[PDB]
């Protein structure tokens, strides 16, 4: 019993936290066999940072001027290339510590957690979910990029996010490990802002599947509701559209409950009508959105 | 910028993390040096465990009852012994990955990151707090056993739980490293409850500094209270009582945010008696009483491990 905010154990990336320097800017790396991957804008300086030219800076650097630490080892930067907005230095030195992995780019309302690092060393773990506007909802200080998001299959760690910005609302945008920006951002300090957050609707309804698992069941009610007339009430509160690949998702959800997609989704349009009323359904006064069905059906069974 | 529940690294404690099987029973054990802990009850059958006499039911045992698998590798057991409600199995091989370590015993209020593992395996980690009832808000399934909690102080890991048992409230309850549980609880299937819970006050001033930190300041007024008047309503509310100590260890995040922790308190009077009125802190509807002062600080200075 019990429902929390669970991350991946994270030793199998500590173990893959670098520290890379170009110049004066330090940022996080993250060293797999032999190639340290990190956000490309650490070649940037304070006059290339509006409107930067990364072929062109890229071209002027050398494999020297790319200060590579593991530890209390250097390692030696043999080749460099970018791969969209990730920059990939190639060491003398295969990672002895490469854990089985994968990169996959993720979709939003996905959940992964964090390793948050400052000079190569990692500082905190925390669970987060890419927001449907595309950003993450990090809790990131300056020398956090390059800091990563991943997810573990059994041994196997899959890579989805690495850090490169904070937007001005306080918000975080970044790119999976092929360097592809998730959301219409770009690593350049242009204005840019993040677009209207909407809740996680396929997130919260396998969260009130969780809180009826571990026995909270007081927001449940007698009706039901067509996707349909969900989404229009749904839509009013800035909740995502509720698709029928969600409802299909809840499906196992719904089978050990005895609770169908609808019947829930019903539940949940009187939650956003009523509020919860001075109660809380898992410890929680607000409807989450960070756990995915894939999450709770791990986390309860 | 950003606030979020954070634990500690667990790279350190996966390395020491086994699975111990002792006939149909199998949970996970802290393998540390020569030694893997782990709770006693590993011992217990469906009736031992209703009425058991640990020192009786150990003394049967031999060394090659207990199953202790690091990973792919059966490790041999030449010792066995019990300390309060853990038992201690010797090894004939050292852990290569013992971490520098400690046992620590953490007070209620204190917050730690629980490592929950099944089959000596690895799960998640989520990050905690001892309750003031003692018991932890915990995230266990069956198999969670011998899971730990931790703590990272520069590089050492300083292990405070270990868990045993799940209460019908459906929170959990443990010991340190040493066998001694937290709390009024035993290991034993008997009625047991977990006491009312109270509000961890400290933590909640601390979780306030941390949303001024980050921008958010609606709930501060120009008042402030004596320690004693805050201490009268935090009664009437079970909020735990603040101590001058508590006041003390607030004052770095007092002189960063320039609001006197007194201060801060009359914010948190007001929570109280007028409530949220459909607006929240960090993200929450509710006070938050996870985050210790020098979580806080951690998490808005970032310190590293
Ligand atoms: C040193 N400087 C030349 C480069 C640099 O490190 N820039 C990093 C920077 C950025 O967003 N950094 C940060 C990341 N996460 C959390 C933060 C919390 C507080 C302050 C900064 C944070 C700052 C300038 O705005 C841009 C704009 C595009 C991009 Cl892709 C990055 C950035
Ligand atoms: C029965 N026994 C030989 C094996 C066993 O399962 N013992 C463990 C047990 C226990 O509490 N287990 C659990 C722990 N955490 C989370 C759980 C979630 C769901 C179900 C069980 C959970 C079972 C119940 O009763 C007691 C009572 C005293 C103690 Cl110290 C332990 C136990």
């Amino acid at each position: 019993s019990g429902f929390r905010k669970m991350a991946f154990p994270s030793g199998k990336v500590e173990g893959c936290m670098v520290q890379v320097t170009c110049g004066t800017t330090t940022l996080n790396g993250l060293w797999l066999d032999d190639v340290v991957y990190c956000p490309r804008h650490v070649i940037c300086t304070s006059e290339d940072m509006l409107n930067p030219n990364y072929e062109d800076l890229l071209i002027r650097k050398s494999n020297h001027n790319f200060l590579v630490q593991a530890g209390n080892v250097q390692l030696r930067v043999i080749g460099h290339s970018m791969q969209n907005c990730v920059l990939k230095l190639k060491v003398d030195t295969a990672n002895p510590k490469t854990p089985k992995y994968k990169f996959v780019r993720i979709q939003p309302g996905q959940t992964f957690s964090v390793l948050a690092c400052y000079n190569g060393s990692p500082s905190g773990v925390y669970q987060c979910a890419m927001r449907p506007n595309f950003t993450i909802k990090g809790s990131f200080l300056n020398g956090s990029c390059g800091s990563v998001g991943f997810n573990i299959d059994y041994d196997c760690v899959s890579f989805c996010y690495m850090h490169h910005m904070e937007l001005p609302t306080g918000v975080h945008a970044g790119t999976d490990l092929e360097g592809n920006f998730y959301g219409p951002f770009v690593d350049r300090q242009t204005a840019q802002a993040a677009g209207t957050d909407t809740t996680i609707t396929v997130n919260v309804l396998a969260w009130l599947y969780a809180a009826v698992i571990n026995g909270d069941r007081w927001f449940l009610n007698r009706f039901t509701t067509t996707l349909n007339d969900f989404n229009l009430v749904a839509m009013k509160y800035n909740y995502e559209p509720l698709t029928q690949d969600h409802v299909d998702i809840l499906g196992p959800l719904s089978a050990q409950t005895g609770i169908a997609v609808l019947d829930m989704c019903a539940s949940l349009k009187e939650l956003l009508q009523n509020g919860m009323n001075g109660r809380t359904i898992l410890g929680s006064a607000l409807l989450e959105d960070e756990f995915t069905p894939f999450d709770v059906v791990r986390q309860c069974s």
